[PDB]
């Protein structure tokens, strides 16, 4: 059918030095451009959200692994970009918290409604919103949801879960903290049990421990969510391994991958940004991460078997895949950390573009929840924060900052951030929009009432 | 002819706390967009650099000024977007410097090459390199460089100037900093004098100062620069008053608008940000600056003026106007006056697109040179550097960081940000491009050689 192009190579042409050299573009866009641009109904969706990973983000990582000039075949490689607003809303006065979290943004681009920071699949009135996940299952779409932190954090459980507070993950805190939504009390109860009644054909990725929680009221009382799983029809597969000898994976056959009891593994190893650190301490070459056991699927693996899985429905699917400690160790001001997570990320979008391609009615789309910390600083910065010297690609230095917080843990920021796609219906995310809009977008592509 | 639309409102469509109420978008953009792409070549071309104006500088001025929900109707009315990067170069390795300031990154879009930072229209081997006005000029378009700084700062001069340092501003300086750039030594000179030379038909801006300087080589040896000015042809305006009197400004009647010794004043006061001072301190309310003399033109004032003098020429023009100070307020970590110096320049990209959308073959492209300082945050940040919480236009608080510096002056960041346009040849902004295509899409939209 008519291709849409996928950006190629908008690394550097040449010599940075010399005239002409460090030019992305060779030649007119228009003509390509104008090829991207169709009004063509998504036959499926993938969405790709880079927890945390905003501009300077995105930055950081290429001109570390890729250099200054280089170029992600993945990331940087959707033709149609945007910019959007993602702000929550403050819970007594209904107004604008310009800096969201996880919650309320997940929230946002899955029911199209603003909520407040904490809140999962509510809008501020605690009223229930249907999810475009929930949505998707009943036009009798394929669904996966994808990530590596624990399945009950906010970005993944926001497809299937409507509590109060995000930190409702099972039985134990659910009870004591949404008890509006406690089993016993009533409720639809925690997030894990509201993820296993949701009933999304592939659900990878870790928070193993809140599994092992044992209902208190319903039908599976008395029995460990685990059991509750498998008991009803769930496949449980736990490594690299036993991911792979999946063939199916249907509403009878439903798979549920539990990787590691909280979040998985980082990529790379890395010390933490220090005060002057950039200047007392010498700079860093980012190494991987012993920890990580090779059993462990990497995030472009799991993006892979979901799409082979995914894939088979004649109607369709929806995916979401988050890179989700891009965030964390941005919280946590550990730039080897980080970026390889944002390397990680970039390996399974381009895993997504591939498909894209190939079966030609798919949108794909990346992006994050928010802005965070890091900013690339000049070397001899002399800052109040966390700094730390990397050696980059290019053989040069680079210099990290970490400096809107005293607590120990650096904070996300209000900034817009950018939005690409790539498919049918790709066209609107450019310009600004509200991350409320992805939600829209995502509906009316996928053609869903 | 086939208009080609500007984005009218990407506001909120309703309440923001309700489904669907905070949507930017009403429709689907494919069709639109599509009506936003040509190839035609751009007769002018004006462009407009918020200097230091990332994403994070945008976010918050419309969140203060017109809300989160808000829309600025210039700013955030450019159909088509992207993200470009602006690294420098180390001069002595000639590998990237991932933080450039003024000098190099004006160069980039100007001339097409990458330059080490504090450089003006030279590479790094100190050559020279055509700017995109110099060309112009040639080929017999009008041309126009408008800046709030003293007209010798980079951003301004570089369309004009080749000196090995920005310092260079006139005569005394030159012959200590540039001495092969200067006249005396044989050079081409200061800034000052270059600018003198390149007799661009309009350029105003502040730098009164350095006009005082007498010439020590040259033709003009003895006297002022002020007085070569007139002794040329410049016609020199000091005012808003004068300013309007103007009726040719051609090649015979040249312009120079000097309306400062230095910078020209900020729009708006309001108090420096302080250690801890979100918590410790009350929440600021901008107000306009007292200082401000009511005879000094505003940016879009004098874009205005500009265009309007410029689109007397059949075979069309090229035009920079610079906001400068929204960079220099960010610097001294000073929200009021960085905004307001947002607003003001929103105000004259206003003007830009209300001539593009009439006149039809004029392509506008608003950008910054880098990435700076601020950082939303939230109301309860307890950080290492300046803070400042602001009453918004939503009636809610909306705090301030400035903290990659203990120096007394904040510092730019390599994160990678906007690059909005609208016209024939706009859709060459649109994914990642180096803002050195920049100059490459100029180039070819005005047909240049
Ligand atoms: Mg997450
Ligand atoms: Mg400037
Ligand atoms: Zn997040
Ligand atoms: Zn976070
Ligand atoms: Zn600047
Ligand atoms: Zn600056």
């Amino acid at each position: 059918t008519p291709e849409m192009p996928v950006l190629e190579n908008r690394a550097a042409q040449g010599d940075i030095t010399a005239p002409g050299g460090a030019r992305r573009l060779t030649g007119d866009q228009t003509a390509a451009l104008r090829d991207s641009l169709s009004d063509k109904p998504a036959k499926n969706i993938i969405l790709l959200i880079g927890d945390g990973m905003g501009d300077s983000e995105i930055t950081a990582a290429r001109n570390y692994a890729e250099g200054a000039g280089g170029f992600f075949k993945g990331i940087d490689a959707l033709p149609l970009t945007g910019q959007y607003t993602h702000y929550a809303l403050n819970k007594k006065t209904g107004k604008p918290d310009y800096v969201t979290d996880a919650a309320a943004s997940a929230t946002a681009w899955s029911t199209g409604v603003k909520t407040y920071n904490g809140a999962l699949g509510v809008d501020i009135h605690e009223k229930d919103h249907p999810t475009i996940l929930e949505m998707a299952k009943a036009a009798g779409l394929a669904t996966g949801n994808v990530s590596t932190a624990e399945l009950q954090d906010a970005t993944p459980a926001a497809l299937v879960a409507h509590v109060t507070s995000r930190k409702c993950y099972g039985p134990s805190a659910t009870s004591e903290k949404c008890p509006g939504n406690a089993l016993e009390k009533g409720g639809k109860g925690s997030i894990t049990e509201q993820l296993l009644n949701a009933r999304a054909d592939v659900t990878l990725g870790g928070g193993a421990k809140t599994f092992a929680e044992t209902a208190t009221a319903g039908e599976w009382q008395g029995k460990t969510l685990r059991e509750q799983a498998q008991a009803r029809g769930y496949q449980l597969v736990s490594d690299a391994a036993s991911l792979n000898s999946v063939t199916e994976a249907n509403q009878q056959k439903p798979l549920l991958g539990l990787f590691a009891d909280g979040n998985m593994p980082v990529r790379w190893l890395g010390p933490k940004a220090t005060y002057h650190g950039n200047i007392d301490k010498p700079a860093v070459t980012c190494t991987p991460n012993p920890q990580r056991n090779d059993s462990v699927p990497t995030l472009a693996q799991m993006t892979d078997k979901a799409i082979e899985l995914l894939s088979k429905n004649e109607k369709g699917f929806f995916l979401q895949v988050e890179g989700a400690s891009i965030d964390k160790q941005d919280h946590a001001a550990n730039p080897c950390g980080q970026i390889g997570e944002t390397v990680d990320l970039d390996e399974a979008v381009q895993r997504a573009l591939e498909f894209a391609k190939k079966e030609g009615n798919t949108l794909v789309i990346v992006t994050a929840d928010h802005a965070h910390a890091s900013q690339i600083v000049a070397p001899d910065t002399k800052a109040p924060g966390l700094t730390q010297a990397l050696n980059t690609k290019d053989g040069a230095v680079m210099v990290m900052s970490y400096g809107n917080s005293e607590e120990d843990s650096q904070e996300h920021t209000g900034s817009q951030l950018r939005i690409a796609a790539y498919g049918p219906h790709a066209a609107n995310v450019v310009g600004l929009t509200d991350q409320t809009d992805l939600f829209y977008t995502m509906k009316a592509a996928l053609g869903l009432k």
